């Protein structure tokens, strides 16, 4: 439809950039198209943008910018076929998986349409009865907002969509691997009736993407930061975000460890492994699931798991039926799946299911399994993505919780097992912003997401999320 | 008593360092002690012991934490003349407004001692029958606090009191202006039963201050920094949190727009003024208040102000009764609130009342009103403190609400008026963290203090201000 | 349409009742339809289809039940115009006051149809490190909702909408005045898919009222009562509900004091008494506003308001163009509203403002303006409605809020003044579960609504209504 | 020491009555006191005495009533063991089960104590640009609080302490078995400095106890109503409530199904069973367990039960060395118990251990274990309180479940099981207020206690106690 653009969405409208940078299907390599490649200049003017826009759509009722939001739901769901088939397109997931983040992208929208009515202030006692105390919950501003690959929708709207239902205006930095999804959701976004400035899109490719980082996060008109990518990123844009003192949330790319105890349900614990790693229909983070399997299961669970793999696992093009696992982003990608599942064996790991370069070629990759794996074999590939899991064995829970905790990893966790007590135990000492129990698919846009210690900053989704583009406001009524 | 202190404390111990620093009375110049002046060495040594307190103080049940919180308050209420001696020893501010400190303080240990036991997680629907949600806020570890002289005290427990009320436990780098404050609050939590390495204080002196500073807001086992002070400082600050992804909450000094309306009661719109400006009791920010009055009453206002100040201030030592104003902290102070007054009066200003370094010398100034002045004549002074007022006439309130929102400037504000819609508009458009109506004096630990845009980041004190302390986990049960 | 229906709704069906009884049309006396006349047989089959229908709606999800009742909504903005003209064929008031109510009535279900979703249990700390405390929340079970004749639609949606919110089924008994806009509902709510027996409507006449009332709100099915209407008829069903220990949510009529300080702006105290009492397009509650005046403003107010009521009332047919003023809703209504006048001038009292039946006759009354009129007036017409404003004069605002807080009245308030200190008294000390600053028309359904005293009990609306259809459970899981 | 008292305490005096009644010890005999024996004349005098201290109280800030409870929560401590003797002198229960109770009570006044301050109002976002709105919550008033004798000292404090936090005051009628707690407590609110007619306590016999009840449940002064006792008492008390529409929070007497399943922990499901029917040194209702058990596990259950009865149990006085089990409170107690016994063997029971008038005779009855007992043998004895343990057989969890659903049952609930999944079932399908998980002392003034269906009204303890005694009051601040 009219949903495929190229060019980048300011104030409202549609504008083309000095440059252009390309757009290929990462299964099939054929080009999608030439979006624009915006440079500083047309970040500031989308910044002043959103800004002027601001000042107006604070000002706009709750309630109205409830329904916008509403409408722009409404609006995700009529087109979610296309919305999936374009996420595929671009970042290659078959489309089951396409399908479930459209969902999620559209809930997220739905659900800060509902959060933006209960922005709630305080009314508070204070001793002297000469005064009372109020606190008044107002809109920060203009938000930077950088999303990754990974999931080229979800992740944008459960920024955009907190941001706003608290008030607040956004300027969208999308990843050059993937800027369609951004700008299918401007088109919509324009359908729906969101008012010019409100909702911008700066698409750009790899080679503008620091300038341009650079000046959103340090435009003196921009008040909030959201960043979610890899740690190096990360800490560049925190850097430029201190310069100002801007508020931010942040979520950093990492490994999320996946514990199988003695007393899980085998079979439960594989099907958790395989929808998790291979069949991620969901949105949870930009974590890369390892596994920790108990000494008395592991063997079982092993076999189990490589058994579902040749079973359930059918590489190829995500539009094609039956398509289980697509390719990898690049061929970088590929690159740095080649090396962990290398040097691993060039320790000792051993390969269960094929551990190469897929049959297709290309940026296909086989789904690998490998056991005999050692903690140590995870350094420097802490932020590889691809269908690749090494299995890591353990006697004790203590040893297995140590391991885990390792500092830099406190994005998501999950475990099985069937023991009450250990549940709790559990949950609670792994250093993770998200525990998932005898589940691994734990995506929900009202629970709150993000990571503890260096992998990120704030939550999104939930009766949380909105508080990240808000300002408290103590008010002394006295005189009394 | 055995309040005052010159070693730092660490692990439950008193331990001395290397080398020392000086520290003076700014009323009469007497020496008050050689404090220790740590340094990097030592600075590690206290965020370890702070860690490893950590690990034991998280699992200390609320009710005992809030317990614990409470005998320390009790016991500052036991010692609160001495505790009131010593900040004006220090600080050099009159006793009274040392009391008025005191109180604050204390009652934030209260405060926060009652908030422990209130960290509710949440049970949240999900459309899934297979599992439930849950979401639990867990203590985020250790926390670099790092306070300013203005107010020794309370700076420290508003801080401090909601980081172990969250179970969290502190480092404390206090300002070498003042440092006795936060070695007596030593003494009491050793008297309390604060277990060892949960409090600890690290003084050091100016040429420390930056080496220490880093070595703390750097720290791998530290994963929190809560910053009080100047801008440059903080903004160096943000950048040493940046390298680690460190949760943070700062508040930066500036200016506090004091708006006079033609409609608001003259009398008290000056005691207010009063108070505010001159005899500050509380704690509220570390904020210089400036005056915005408009034509129809600035005459009067402007008249009143000045017969205020002749009657009621009195230069002096502040252990001496009826002194209302102490010295400023240093020489350098001085400099600073000559050269404002001067370039003021360079630029069009007319003194009211005295503007020059009072007959007493040394680091009195003469309580100053100077009047025609204008907006432009307060650039580079906005982190200048002092018995000094430049009042700046408006004629409407669109233009006193766009002189106050000059960017830069988001902590307090206050404003008097009797005209019930003009009080919604303009404590709603006031771009601050915190309004006062009709009113100087909004001091209350059950409010939440902080600012906005680049005055700072976070709240302190209230339901809110245990939140910089606690980190959201969510918990997907499933298996159901 | 398919709008106007005359039998009763019970477990998604159509069932007629062995009587029935006549509706006609305040205005004209036109027929309007023979209305199933439900009987004790009829009742008990409407709870068990409740009840059945309850166990399977507890269990469907939130987020379901949430669209349901948004689909709900929709339907009744597109078919608002007929709905409204239903309200003004049975309760007789004028269209625009119809349409207004038909907006409530659509955004009430609306506001819980968001509520449904964040029904929020917690997680508390408690010492023993043996277990975790929960708290969950439930639905209460089945509900039986009786609703006055003054507002048809909107009464019932605040209620039925928390009720379903939360996940309780209701039978709906409304009056027996105006049953069309009850039963339209319930056309709409199977158009809406509602499942079947989550929403019954049993409509009867006068003689059957008693026993139903009695047979609902006594019936081991019914768990929760909910009523708005006369003081009377409330006390015999809380003596029902007694009997079974049922929870109750109620309202009851009565006095709403208007009150004008001698600082209010006249022309908005008049504008404000106009809406407030001649033409209220909301539905805030089944309350007659009486007037407080000041000597000071007095005559000038009195005067104004007199002449607001020369220009502005149209006394004719609801239907028509320019009506402002309906007619009452029977000759029982008119009877006690030319009670109220005549022993009121017989005890000094004097009409400003023809105080007589109008011209037209048959229910219509001449809008009304006494003053001169005493506190003790007012005695045995706590709950007579009519186009009447006896206007009181008082001179202190001790006095004021003495004559107002007469116990007995409890529900809603109003005053007008300019002193923003006043404002803060007056408000605060106004026995009334519902306070109007400078504003006659008050009603908002994100906020509590419902009264203190023996006005009644609980509030509909915002986000504390859904809590009036839920039971807390404990949850302390041990064993850890 | 002071702290036993024989006068009824009002207006902070103490008065005797015209009548007193004797009040024995339940173990010996002996005689313990002359109480005043209180009838309407006193009953009403000490509700104006509440009435006019109320509205002094309400105007007392909530951290001066905050400290005030916390005073007397400091005198209860320093009191605890006399406190406990009174407690085992009039209630008979051992000594450990007294401390257990006077702890817990204590526990009540410190939590509301800081409850006090938290009382917090809402401001709300409304879409007319008009007017702001806010919510604030107000004291009930006066508030009769009437308490059973099983608990003669938490029953009481966790009803008054949070009415006191809210601003109310209480007009206490305790239990004629047990009057000495409520005086003891009434000595301690005077020396922490409760003002006079804030805490009443108004003793009487039972012959006094209907008119009293009703003089308070029905004066026009008396805006709350707490009750905790019979059902058939409070369904009279209620009655008396309607006729003026008052608040109420209620709990009635009645069963506690005990379930263990065949996957539970046996020593800890029958230490638990033990804990929660024989040595129960908690508070959680006025609800006496029984047992369902699997039949799998049933004989492993049962046989372990009657061993540790035996091992365990020792009959004798509350005050000496050992004594696990004391009398009954009195000859009617005893009774009932007999009844309960015979009837059910008279049925098919079988009885394993001792179920017999004690050979100590007089109120001490031989702890009692039944097995073979079926669902119908309970009818008659719901409210049936002693050391009698009937044991019912169970095949399917479904089967449980529908045993303990069984209406008018729906305070306590317990089970013990080792599957997480069927935990979360049984917790959220159990139709009761309170879930106990494996564990079988499940008191806490920091969670939610209370019941559904007939088995009460409200809550208390937690955060939502306080909410019993509070109204809300919405302000629509118009005019802007």
């Amino acid at each position: 439809a009219a949903l495929l653009r190229t060019d980048s969405f300011v104030g409202g409208r549609w504008l083309p950039a000095a440059a252009t940078f390309p757009v290929q299907d990462p299964a099939s390599g054929a080009a999608l198209g030439m979006v624009a490649d915006c440079g500083v200049r047309e970040a500031r003017a989308a910044v002043r943008a959103a800004y002027e826009a601001f000042c107006r759509w604070r000002e706009v009722s709750a309630k109205e910018r409830s329904s916008l939001l509403r409408k722009w739901y409404n609006l995700m769901i009529q087109n979610k076929d296309d919305l999936a088939r374009i996420i595929t397109a671009e970042s290659g997931k078959p489309l089951k998986e396409a399908h479930g983040e459209i969902l999620y992208s559209a809930f997220f929208l739905e659900w800060f349409s509902e959060e933006a009515r209960r922005v709630y202030g305080d009314i508070i006692h204070t001793p002297a009865k000469d005064r009372r105390a109020l606190v008044l919950k107002q809109p920060i501003g203009v938000a930077a907002v950088i999303t990754p690959w990974n999931f080229p929708s979800a992740m944008i709207t459960r920024k955009v969509g907190a941001a706003l239902a608290a008030g607040c205006t956004v300027v969208v930095k999308p990843a050059e691997d993937t800027p369609f999804s951004a700008l299918a959701l401007a088109e919509l976004a324009s359908q729906a009736g969101i008012p010019s400035g409100v909702y911008n899109v700066i698409p750009c490719s790899r080679k503008n993407a620091k300038e341009v980082g650079e000046a959103i996060c340090t435009d003196p008109l921009v008040s909030k930061i959201s960043f979610t990518g890899s740690t190096t990123t990360g800490k560049i844009l925190l850097h430029h975000a201190a310069n100002s003192v801007k508020r931010v949330s942040m979520e950093l790319g990492g490994l999320a460890p996946f514990i199988v105890f003695d007393s899980a349900n085998v079979d439960q614990a594989v099907a958790g492994a395989m929808a998790s790693k291979f069949r991620n229909t969901g949105q949870t983070c930009v974590c890369s699931n390892q596994f920790l399997v108990q000494r008395g299961i592991h063997d079982a669970f092993v076999k189990a798991f490589a058994e579902a793999m040749k079973k359930n696992l059918r590489v190829g093009n995500g539009f094609e039926e039956g398509t289980t696992q697509g390719p990898l982003i690049n061929e970088k990608a590929v690159e740095k799946v080649e090396k962990q599942v290398n040097d691993a064996v060039s320790k000792g790991a051993t390969v269960v299911t094929g551990g190469k370069r897929h049959q297709l070629g290309k940026n296909f990759f086989e789904p690998t399994l490998l056991c005999n794996v050692t903690q140590d074999m995870l350094c420097t590939h802490e932020e590889t993505f691809g269908p690749l899991a090494p299995v890591i064995k353990f006697d004790t829970e203590e040893e297995a919780i140590a391991i885990a905790n390792a500092a830099d990893v406190g994005l998501a966790g999950y475990f099985y097992s069937q023991d009450p007590a250990q549940i709790w135990r559990v949950a609670e000492q792994l250093e993770v912003g998200m525990v998932g129990v005898n589940e691994g698919l734990i995506s929900s846009v009202e629970c709150p997401f993000g990571g503890v210690k260096q992998s990120g900053l704030g939550r999104e989704g939930s009766k949380y999320g909105i508080d990240e583009y808000l300002e408290l406001k103590y008010v002394c009524y006295g005189g009394l």
